């Protein structure tokens, strides 16, 4: 009960900032996550024994892939922590509980391959889940872990509160399908500009939570340039392995996944920042003004990729 988690001073301070990097010490990440749950949600919202056992089962169900791994899960949870702590009063008690867990679980059992590769390979998961294939899998894996003996961190919630939190988690995890992001952001942009945006409207909150999930998921673009650049290497390690596997199916991969077109990465980053990242953090800042540091960091990194092309690095 009176057992707090305490980080060393540099982490205690920097964990509050959007651009925090959780570091290379894997064994500190569970404690970093519990710290964030305790400060974001309260020391009472989960039984520590049940939370610790849930965290370690989630960790075990992430694979040893270059990018879609346990570090990504905790990284995405930290960005959500930073958003929630900078928007104290905008979110319900159940939303705070559900969203940190959603972020931890959002890529559970990722194989390092896109929905598109699963469909072209004809993976069983593509037959079970026709759209948002991996994201429906990630939610299914989250529910499976919640149902292990002594893993139900939501046990002390009412039947109503329990169905609500699992509903928040399902929507949040599905929203991490970037194919769904484009239409979600357009609708939010329309609603904000016509002044029809209403945070008491559940379907409006759902859309705002969805954009938060995209923002947290893409948060490598909001880090210090060396973190952004080094994270990009892990992203391309997976893209290019998928491209290799496309070539094995006798399919020319898109340039993004073709290690032969390594040369064009800088321009591909510009397209990504302009088409996906900048619009995401722009709309998020309009709806939630205190998330502006994410947009500022993203713009700083866009400027770094522009310097790479101009041969200044
Ligand atoms: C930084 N960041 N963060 C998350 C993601 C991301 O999208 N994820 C979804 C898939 O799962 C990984 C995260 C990225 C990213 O680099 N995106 C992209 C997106 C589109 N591109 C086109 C090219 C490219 C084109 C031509 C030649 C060479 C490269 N390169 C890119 C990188
Ligand atoms: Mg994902
Ligand atoms: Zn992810």
């Amino acid at each position: 009960g009176l057992m707090q988690f305490t980080l060393p001073v540099r982490l205690c301070k920097e964990i509050e900032l959007f651009h925090f990097d959780i570091g290379p010490f894997e064994n500190m990440w569970p404690g970093i996550f519990v710290y964030m749950v305790h400060r974001s949600c309260g020391t009472s919202c989960f039984e520590l024994e049940k939370l610790c056992r849930f965290i370690m089962s989630v960790k075990k169900n992430y694979r040893r892939v270059p990018y879609h791994n346990w570090k990504h899960a905790v990284t995405v949870a930290h960005c959500m922590y930073a958003i929630l702590q900078n928007n104290h009063t905008l979110f319900t008690d159940l939303e705070r509980k559900g969203l940190l867990i959603a972020c931890l679980c959002h890529d559970l059992d990722h194989r390092g391959f896109s929905n598109s590769y699963l469909q072209k390979f004809d993976h069983p998961l593509a037959a079970l889940y026709s759209t948002s294939t991996m994201e429906q899998h990630h939610f299914s894996q989250t529910v499976s872990i919640l149902q292990l003996e002594g893993h139900n961190i939501f046990s002390t919630l009412s039947s109503s509160e329990y169905e609500q939190v699992l509903e928040i988690i399902r929507k949040a995890i599905i929203a991490t399908d970037l194919a769904l992001y484009f239409g979600n952001r357009k609708q939010l942009e329309e609603m904000y500009q016509t002044g029809s945006l209403n945070l008491n409207n559940q379907s409006h909150r759902d859309r705002v939570i969805g954009l938060m999930m995209t923002a947290c998921d893409l948060c490598s673009v909001t880090k210090l340039w060396p973190v952004t650049k080094l994270t990009a290497n892990d992203i391309y390690a997976e893209f290019w392995a998928e491209g290799d596997e496309m070539k094995k199916l006798g399919i020319q991969p898109i340039p993004m996944m073709d290690r032969d077109k390594k040369d064009e990465v800088p321009q591909g980053q510009l397209g990504f920042y302009n088409a996906v990242a900048i619009p995401c953090y722009t709309t998020l800042t309009q709806i939630l003004p205190p998330t502006e540091p994410l947009l500022k960091a993203c713009r700083d990194n866009l400027s770094q990729w522009e310097k790479v092309i101009r041969g200044e690095e």
